[PDB]
This record gives C-alpha cells, sequence and structure tokens, in this order.
C-alpha cells in the first residue's frame, strides 16, 4: 500500500499513485555506467530531494527532462523527477528495489 525508502523509512509514495507510461508503470533501462535500474513510473511522490538542474541527455522518456530524486531524509538514490513533456507534464521515476512496500 505505502512505499518508503529501503535504508531509513522515509514515506515516498502509494502503490494508488503508480503510472502506465507507455502502457506499463515498469521500465527496465540502463545509464551510460551501465547501471541497470528497473524503474517504476509514479504520479506523485514525497519525501525526496531533487538535485540539480533538469538534464535531456540520455533521458529515458522522450520529451522530459530529468533531475535526480534523492531520498529527502537519508540521502539515497531513490530516482528521477520527470518534467518538461506533455502529457503529463512531470513524473517520478522511482527505482523499485530501493523502495519497501508497507501498509499505511
Ligand atoms: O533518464 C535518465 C536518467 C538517467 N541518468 C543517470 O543515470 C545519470 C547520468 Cl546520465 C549522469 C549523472 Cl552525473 C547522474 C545520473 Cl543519476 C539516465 O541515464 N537517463
Ligand atoms: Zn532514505
Amino acid at each position: 500500500s505505502i512505499f518508503r525508502c529501503r535504508q531509513c523509512g522515509q514515506t515516498i509514495s502509494r502503490r494508488d499513485w503508480l503510472l502506465p507510461m507507455g502502457g506499463d508503470h515498469e521500465h527496465v533501462v540502463f545509464n551510460p555506467a551501465g547501471m541497470i535500474f528497473r524503474v517504476w513510473c509514479f504520479s506523485l511522490a514525497q519525501g525526496l530531494r531533487l538535485i540539480g538542474a533538469p538534464s535531456g541527455e540520455f533521458s529515458w522518456f522522450k520529451g522530459y527532462d530529468w533531475t535526480i530524486a534523492l531520498c529527502g531524509q537519508c540521502g539515497s538514490h531513490l530516482g528521477w523527477h520527470y518534467e518538461g513533456g506533455s502529457q503529463p507534464q512531470t513524473f517520478f521515476g522511482l527505482i523499485k528495489d530501493r523502495l519497501a512496500e508497507g501498509p499505511a
């Protein structure tokens, strides 16, 4: 029902807020360092700290620029916030295995 940061327990998001971007909330992707991420898309999230300036470089989602999303509490890299696109303008792509699911 809710998703917390796996490292410290910070409240991050909810199952109800999963978003099927391109028909699926799950997207498996790699960055230029070859790191594989299983990214779940969410319409909304909280408890994050978004860092740096948005960048389109290597964006996995056409038309969106990303900013890195850290856990606001412990600093763990939890994913990205996506903006500058259309339908929707913004969303979060969070790394599934950095989250823990549990009761509200
Ligand atoms: O949509 C995205 C987000 C994802 N970005 C990254 O992994 C990334 C890059 Cl490329 C550079 C730095 Cl300095 C830090 C990070 Cl976290 C990517 O490659 N495509
Ligand atoms: Zn945390």
